[PDB]
């Protein structure tokens, strides 16, 4: 059940107003799991540089009880990467996206955990 | 030394004044853990969706170094999911809560770590 | 290829204007990473309390594939609470850093992953 943030700082102006669901609709199938069980956060406006450079970038984070492997993150990554610099227009070469394979037992949800 | 952070689409109004002493108070308890030592982060106006629906919701996390298990994880989360109805107004189905065991080599604090 | 970033409440006003090139000029020295593979993460203005007071603190994250140990961490957390208090005003007290050593499969980058 996973959550993924991207964290840029192009302006909350360039955000497609599609991304959302966009990136909700592609997550669940790529990682094959359930469109209601993933979370979407973007977070633009902020102040970051990269390379020592302030022009637009990315620093992502896919978390995921499962679905996190060797092929499966470059799988990810590829996906992830031709949706960023299609709609926010941030360059594939200046965005990093951290792949986490959560524990059931740690990731609480509706009062209790998945464990 | 817990830290403990929401991130919700729910607007910086809908913040009672009371959380930041209240959330510290309350996992101080639970985790039993110093209350100076709980640091606690606030993060409203966000954009996010959850199954694909822009309504109220949450990505939280609590890291703490130890207090970090199977039941514990649980008792936190309905006590966290309590708190974040009844405070911001967020359904428990709408909130993941990401759990993390910190190594105290891995935290830095006041220049040097915990190890 | 490391990724650091600041969670403060003191105001973007505060934030000096260097930071930036600042924070990656020393940890591309501290780690012996290169500048290019470093991005750095500023967040102000943000809602946060430590120790149940909600003068100025900060709950800052050091990612990187490697650099990462005992004896490291310690010197890291001294430089970056060094430069954290000169240029920011943050006491070193109020601020915690989560030091992180990620696996190269697990770091998507421009298209792949590091693995």
């Amino acid at each position: 059940m996973p959550v993924f943030t991207i964290r840029t700082n192009v302006c909350r102006d360039s955000v497609p107003d599609t991304l959302l669901s966009d990136l909700t609709k592609q997550l669940a199938k790529a990682t094959g799991k359930p469109a209601e069980y993933i979370a979407i956060h973007i977070v633009p406006d902020q102040i970051m540089s990269f390379g020592d450079s302030t022009d637009p970038c990315a620093v992502c984070s896919l978390c995921s009880i499962g679905k996190i492997g060797g092929p499966q993150n470059k799988s990810y990554t590829k996906l992830l990467c031709d949706i960023l610099t299609k709609q926010l227009n941030i360059p594939a070469n200046r965005v990093y996206i951290n792949y986490y394979d959560l524990n059931a037992a740690n990731v609480g949800w509706n009062g209790s955990t998945f464990a």
